């Protein structure tokens, strides 16, 4: 007897468990870095913080490419924009101009905190009308963060009830659903093996997004003034005006805006939902957050960015959400721009390189009870200082492809949660259902929809 000819072998079953956890589980057997080959393409998975910092920082510019994928081509109008653009002149310029835009929001009256706090004030007024009811907070949050990013991109915001917000919500959901079935990392290219309409559906969602962004962009050509640079579109059109010209085509500007607009809405809304869900599961933590805000902010005023110096448990809670349920548990796929190496192992040019951030955030040697939600791990024993308990922590990535929206994200998350906790009791709905914390890996790590009972806090009422 003889062993069977083997035509293919994969180390775990496809579509069974979360990909980021399956890869992590493999490290027990093969170590923290290993490879898989599908047809002619090789993918390397990295699951230890030293190798990841080599890829992202030390040799960051060797591994700053993006792999090409059929779905990503459609969302990115063929690898324009930032997030899905390959390393190259177009990416570098648009990333730099996007980053420079955030500097226009450093100080003054258009300061970032002021834009955020005004949209949070409307959100809170809206939620307060639901006093005593159980609601899904997704859309009210989505609206506030959509208005924040719309103001950053264009200096415009949507009035309550504007049907465009429902149009955007609809295509956002459709693009996320069709961009990947689970994570962006897939061992088997199912799209190309069996007949399906995934690409056709994605194109129809992206066409609506593109048509909407095209209308704004064209209408803005009439408003743009060399003498007034106050938002992201101004910044891009100024660079075009002073132009390289080919790298700032209308389609290039549109896709970069769509990347910022899309990232500014989906990332922040998801993290807010996760934070509320963990707090419904951990009432002891929620109780201490009320005490911390009642003692440090009170009700004389609304929370401010400066309050990050005092609401330490709230900052730790957010840090712990981003550790336990990272927005991007495998970042976005990287690619070797040149022949290089990771941990002394050769990596050819063109190899896809995946950083398993989940593995970094759940490494047993780097963290105590990594499966557990414990905001106190980011505080000292007294609870008087924030600490960095581990170097194996990279929620925003690092190096050339690191998140450019980090400052916005941290301010939005902190302010939304501080305003909500000052004003609202947030409780399990009356049928006793808790949110599932298992999550749904998509291009972003989403949580299942859930309801929360909302009540205006008595302490707030008494104080008015
Ligand atoms: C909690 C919220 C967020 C987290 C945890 C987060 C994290 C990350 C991560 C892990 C990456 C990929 C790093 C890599 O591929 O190596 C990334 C990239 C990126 N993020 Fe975020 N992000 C957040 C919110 C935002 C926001 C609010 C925006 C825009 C306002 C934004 C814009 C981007 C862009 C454009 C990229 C692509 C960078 C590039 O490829 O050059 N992100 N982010
Ligand atoms: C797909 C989506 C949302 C849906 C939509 O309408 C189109 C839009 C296109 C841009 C996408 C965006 C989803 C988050 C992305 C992938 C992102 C990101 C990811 C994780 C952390 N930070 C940022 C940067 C690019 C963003």
């Amino acid at each position: 007897l003889l062993s069977l000819p083997l035509v293919g072998s994969l180390p775990f079953l496809p579509r069974h468990g979360h990909m980021h956890n399956n890869f992590f589980k493999l490290q027990k057997k093969y170590g923290p870095i290993y490879s898989v080959r599908m047809g002619t393409k090789t993918t390397v998975i990295v699951g230890h913080h030293q190798l990841a910092k080599e890829v992202l920082i030390k040799k960051g510019k060797d591994f700053s490419g993006r792999p090409q994928m059929a779905t990503l081509d459609i969302a990115s109008n063929n690898r324009k924009g930032i997030a899905f653009a390959d390393s190259g002149a177009h990416w570098q310029l648009h990333r730099r101009l996007a980053m420079a835009t955030f500097a226009l929001f450093k100080d003054g009256d258009q300061k970032l905190e002021k834009i955020i706090c005004q949209e949070i004030s409307t959100l809170c007024d809206m939620l307060a009308t639901h006093n005593g009811q159980s609601i899904d907070i997704s859309f009210p949050v989505f609206v506030a963060v959509t208005n924040v990013i719309s103001l950053i991109c264009f200096n415009t915001s949507y009035k309550n009830g504007d049907p465009e917000l429902n149009v955007i919500q609809n295509y956002n959901e459709g693009i996320i659903d069709n961009l990947s079935k689970d994570s962006l990392v897939d061992l088997v290219p199912w799209l190309k093996i069996f007949p399906n309409k995934t690409l056709e559906k994605l194109k129809s969602h992206v066409k609506i997004r593109n048509d909407l962004l095209n209308k704004i962009l064209e209408n803005y050509k009439e408003k743009f003034r060399s003498d007034s640079i106050t938002n992201m579109l101004d910044t891009l059109m100024q660079a075009k005006m002073n132009s390289d010209s080919e790298l700032l085509s209308d389609n290039h500007i549109l896709t970069t805006i769509g990347d910022i607009f899309g990232a500014g809405v989906e990332t922040t809304t998801s993290v807010v939902k996760w934070t509320l869900a963990f707090l419904l599961h951990n009432p002891q933590v929620k109780k201490k957050l009320y005490e911390e805000i009642d003692q440090n902010v009170g009700f004389s005023r609304t929370p401010t960015i400066s309050d990050r110096n005092r609401l330490l448990l709230l900052e730790a809670t957010i840090r712990e959400v981003l550790r336990l349920r990272p927005v991007a548990p495998m970042l976005i796929p990287h690619k070797a721009n040149v022949d290089s190496s990771i941990g002394e192992f050769a990596v050819d040019k063109g190899t896809e390189v995946i950083i398993n951030l989940w593995a970094l955030h759940h490494n047993e040697k780097e963290w105590h009870q990594p499966d557990q939600f414990m905001p106190e791990r980011f505080l000292n024993p007294a609870g008087t200082q924030l600490i960095s308990p581990s170097v194996s922590y990279l929620p925003f990535g690092a190096g050339p492809r690191s998140c450019i929206g980090e400052i916005l994200a941290r301010q939005e998350l902190f302010l939304i949660m501080a305003w909500l906790l000052q004003r609202f009791d947030l409780e399990v709905p009356d049928d006793g259902q808790l949110p599932s914390l298992e999550g749904i890996p998509k291009v972003v790590f989403l949580i299942d929809s859930f309801k929360v009972k909302i009540k205006v806090r008595q302490a707030w009422r008494e104080a008015q």
